[PDB]
């Protein structure tokens, strides 16, 4: 896992945030690979590199691949290039924007598949929204940034606090499980049928808690369909234990059309 430096070279800055740096680069000469970088003083070596050491517990093909790491300072982690970068920022996309809902749903459903994966094994995401799964060339998409202790900004390594994704049991007593992944799944659903919109449009962060407390939900978006609306308000069911598995909401996801 860990490497010499030499053996990368890192050519384009892909984003810059208060923690860092992405760029893309090339490994041993000819891996295409994307190298985030910590910015000394963000957090420890330690609290950086958990994010690497996840990924090797986690391996899946749903789930973004650790291909190396490099533990002297800049300290890096490394991992597969994805042509298409993030999937919040893709969907906002010309080619993103005329994406069909056959195809959104294929996306949908893998990462379910993955999130399914983590259930499996018994880990949370905590940080699942559409900023932080990762397409493909050829649309595959990956989930990134899984099983970490903390709450990430999508600002610490590009330029751009979350509480849009956030369960009610999470907001009020701090209480993180699978089925707290499950309700921000079903808001990451309404980021991929909005070609990559905002939850809760015109609200801000305090008029969504607000609003939750009062048991609001999000009404139907445009361009989605009714069976798809009802499995969203599935994910959003107050009580936890009556949301739907990853497994269940993968099944449907795939066989959808
Ligand atoms: C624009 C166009 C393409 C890409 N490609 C890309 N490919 C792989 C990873 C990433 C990326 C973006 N944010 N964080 C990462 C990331 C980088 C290394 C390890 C773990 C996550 N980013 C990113 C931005």
């Amino acid at each position: 896992w860990e490497v010499p430096r030499e053996t990368l070279k890192l050519v384009e800055r892909l984003g810059a945030g208060q923690f860092g740096e992405v760029w893309m680069g090339y490994y041993n000469g000819h891996t295409k690979v994307a190298v985030k970088s910590l910015k000394q003083g963000s957090m420890s070596p330690d609290a950086f590199l958990a994010e690497a050491n996840l990924m090797k517990q986690l391996q899946h093909q749903r789930l973004v691949r650790l291909y190396a790491v490099v533990t002297q300072e800049p300290i890096y982690i490394i991992t597969e290039y994805m042509e298409n970068g993030s999937l919040v920022d893709f969907l906002k996309t010309p080619s993103g924007i005329k994406l069909t809902i056959n195809k959104l749903l294929d996306m949908a459903a893998q990462i379910a598949e993955g999130m399914a994966f983590i259930e499996e094994r018994n880990y949370i995401h905590r940080n699942l929204r559409a900023a932080n799964i990762l397409v493909s060339d050829t649309l595959s998409c990956k989930i990134a940034d899984f099983g970490l202790a903390r709450l990430i900004e999508d600002n610490e390594y590009t330029a751009r606090f979350p509480i849009k994704w956030t369960a009610p049991e999470a907001i009020n007593y701090g209480t993180f499980t699978i089925k707290s992944d499950v309700w921000s799944f079903g808001i990451l659903l309404t980021e991929i049928v909005t070609h990559g919109r905002i939850p809760y449009p015109g609200m801000t962060n305090p008029e969504v808690i607000q609003n939750l407390e009062r048991g609001y939900r999000m009404v139907r978006p445009d361009n989605c369909p009714e069976e798809l609306y009802q499995l969203m308000r599935l994910c959003w069911k107050e009580r936890p234990e009556d949301r739907p598995t990853f497994d269940y909401l993968r099944s449907v996801l795939e066989d959808f059309f």
